[PDB]
């Protein structure tokens, strides 16, 4: 009944803007679930990044890294879109600091430098992701070039749902002890390039730790959240979009609203 009208509205919210939207959104407390094309595949953007900030803690945990290691790097010539690596060119970041640049602000220069030299590259994410039981995640190349959302293109897609899950394994599971899994929750909840996307589709109340994606081709854009409504388990929502033509630009609206309609669905 819900489920049925949620999927009516996706379908004509694709329709609206002539593309593809891609939801899974659970409901960890009452087990409701709500899927639209939930297995296909999307490009990832710089959605990876919320991912790649917990092997990063794992690799912590681990002990294979201190997160206050001081990574250096006056050598290198920051990518485009180093904001923050770029204003600590000449100092040095803490790896936990590095990270978290990653994932809240979407840091280019911290996603390659991390996956370079912690990480093992794109494979070794992708290894990461396997090592948790998602076989979907695919990475297969860098920044910048991870972002060129060909449609029919395999590499650095995943599927909504295995987003879902595997977001609901890192933040809220088992994969991450409890003083590390507190710090990418902070982390995720200190995103701050999210505000027009899930966290626009939630009371202001409701706590929110998100990582959005804009590849800026074929106006693809996601986003998948955590979301903790007061008094309320979590709910974990996972959104993924593209669109025909390639020059078409992402559309945050419609991320929100499919966001709004799945947590309608499954609440
Ligand atoms: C990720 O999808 N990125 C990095 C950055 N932050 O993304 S957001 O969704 O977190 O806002 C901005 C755009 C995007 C990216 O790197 N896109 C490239 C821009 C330059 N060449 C085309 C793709
Ligand atoms: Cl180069």
């Amino acid at each position: 009944n819900k489920s049925d009208a949620a999927a009516k509205q996706i379908k004509k919210l694709e329709e609206d803007f002539d593309g593809r939207i891609g939801v899974f959104a659970i409901d960890t407390g009452s087990g409701n679930t709500f899927g639209y094309r939930s297995d296909e595949r999307f490009p990832l953007c710089s959605s990876f990044k919320g991912f790649l900030a917990a092997a990063v803690l794992e690799r912590v945990q681990q002990k294979k890294l201190d997160i206050n290691q001081k990574v250096k790097y006056e050598s290198r010539d920051l990518e485009y879109h180093s904001p923050i690596t770029t204003k600590y060119k000449g100092s040095g970041m803490t790896l936990g600091d590095m990270a978290s640049a990653a994932l809240q602000y979407s840091d280019n220069g911290a996603t390659n430098i991390i996956m370079e030299r912690f990480l093992g590259g794109p494979e070794g994410m992708t290894k990461f992701m396997r090592s948790i039981g998602d076989n979907e995640f695919r990475l297969d190349r860098w920044e910048l070039e991870l972002n060129t959302a060909i449609p029919g293109d395999k590499r650095d897609t995943s599927t909504p749902k295995a987003v879902a899950n595997s977001l609901n394994k890192l933040a809220l599971g088992n994969v991450l002890n409890a003083k590390v899994k507190a710090i990418y929750q902070n982390w995720l909840k200190g995103n701050t390039t999210g505000d027009a996307r899930i966290r626009a589709s939630v009371p202001a109340d409701w706590v929110v730790g998100d990582k959005t994606g804009s590849c800026g081709a074929y106006g693809t854009a996601n986003d998948y959240a955590v979301i903790w409504p007061k008094n309320r388990a979590p709910l974990i929502v996972s959104i993924y979009t593209t669109r025909k033509s390639k020059d078409d630009k992402h559309s945050d609206k419609t991320i929100a609203e499919a966001s709004r309609i799945a947590i309608q669905a499954i609440d």
